[PDB]
């Protein structure tokens, strides 16, 4: 039935990317994303460093990033490279497809150069897709559909969710998976990354919603966690990191 | 019954960044909002500067200009000021609201700094608003929520507009209008701006449609129009910008 994380990489309809990660996820026992939502490169970088062992992913907001230069990103991808973990940066693409390809390739982040996957919000339709794949396909890129959201208040649901699903599932060379909630896909090539992460109850005070790893992995059946402030605030960050991916980790092979 | 732009910009409820632009198109007899949508800031400012008289907004995408600085948007704001025309960043801000208040004032682009306007998703529910307005009300600056877009297969229709002109008048203090594609708030305070405006009929090959300046102002009740390749890959910009004035104003007065 439900197949390890070391065998979806292996599917017939698996994508690289998605291959790939999930290889690194079995290699290395993790399942946790860190969100490394900070504004020096310098603490960017050294997270990365010493967190890269504990992660199969890093995802970034390159926008809130004072000192964003290229090299940065060059350095980030040395790091990702030595620690086997993937570079996901949280654009939200949200725009018409003639546009999205433009914020993707080019302007001063030329966010297609650097990061393994980039995520999109589905309201455009298609062809927010469409345009994105133009860039990435060639790029041997991968994207991920936000089918739900974390926040109160989210339109993400009901057939919003549907569309989304059925969106990824027909731009499969492109789309490896989805930010989400819980499992919203039955089919076992597409991930499933989950966001609102933290070990106890609560949430913040602009509409973030926290649900445990235990909850996200085991109880909804998502692959991976999202993990930002639960990590980035506590004084050891290496070991807020290890006790999320231990928790993490655990749910997925208890589900299994 | 309706209200001249000139008495709307008067209003008890109107917010005052959108009493600017309402006095300002009434004054130039504009109602045109050039999308700027172009990789070199000298063309940028090129066009800023011969179209400005024209048009009552210019519309960017700051993050598709190759050569980005802070002072190509200062040299920006002074065309602004001269020919009477708000800034516009067309960011699409649809993350948590702790995210979008950093990629709002920060990062590279410090957008909070120059832009009179941007806009935001409404799928995160309003936390992406209240993070924005923390930013955004210091700096006296307006926001516009997506309440439709143009594009094939969006799914900005039905409960999902309703839930954004909800929103809106729920955050009146910085919500100031609308990204739609028709009216769709009956409070005349709110502005409705609409892109996918071309005289022609047509599109684009991903998802783009196009309808009419009269279609959209006259038959449809929107206020601006949002026009990008029908005036940029025009030969003439300036005699394009002045077509679409022409047409989008005549739109107006003759629903008024
Ligand atoms: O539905 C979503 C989608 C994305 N994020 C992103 O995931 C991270 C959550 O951070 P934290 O709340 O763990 O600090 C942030 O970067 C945020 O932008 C969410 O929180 N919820
Ligand atoms: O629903 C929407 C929302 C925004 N835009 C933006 O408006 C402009 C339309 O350009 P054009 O098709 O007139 O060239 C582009 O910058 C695009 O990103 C749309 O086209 N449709
Ligand atoms: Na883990
Ligand atoms: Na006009």
């Amino acid at each position: 039935m439900e197949l390890s994380f070391g065998a979806r990489a292996e599917l017939p309809r698996i994508h690289p990317v998605a291959s790939k990660l999930l290889r690194l996820m079995q290699k290395k026992e993790t399942n946790l994303c860190l969100s490394a939502d900070v504004s020096l490169a310098r603490e960017l970088l050294q997270l990365a460093d010493a967190l890269g062992p504990s992660i199969c992913m890093l995802k970034t907001h390159v926008d809130i990033l004072n000192d964003f230069t290229l090299d940065v990103m060059k350095e980030l991808i040395t790091l990702a490279k030595c620690h086997e973990f993937l570079i996901f940066e949280d654009r939200k693409f949200a725009d018409i497809g003639n546009t999205v390809k433009k914020q993707y390739e080019g302007g001063i982040f030329k966010i297609a150069s650097w990061a393994d996957l980039v995520n999109a919000h589905v309201v455009p339709g298609s062809g927010v897709v469409k345009g994105l794949q133009e860039v990435g396909l060639p790029l041997h890129r991968g994207c991920l559909l936000i089918a739900e959201m974390s926040s109160t208040g989210s339109l993400a649901t009901g057939d919003y969710t549907r569309a989304a699903v059925r969106m990824a599932e027909e731009h499969s060379e492109f789309v490896v998976g989805f930010i989400s909630g819980s499992r919203v896909s039955m089919k076992p090539e597409f991930l499933h990354l989950t966001p609102g992460v933290q070990l106890e109850a609560g949430g913040d005070n602009l509409g973030q919603q926290y649900n445990s790893p235990q909850e996200v992995i085991g109880k909804r059946g998502s692959d991976i966690i999202i993990v930002g402030r639960g990590i980035i605030s506590a004084a050891d960050r290496l070991e807020a990191a290890e006790m999320y991916r231990k928790a993490a980790w655990e749910a997925y092979l208890s589900r299994l």
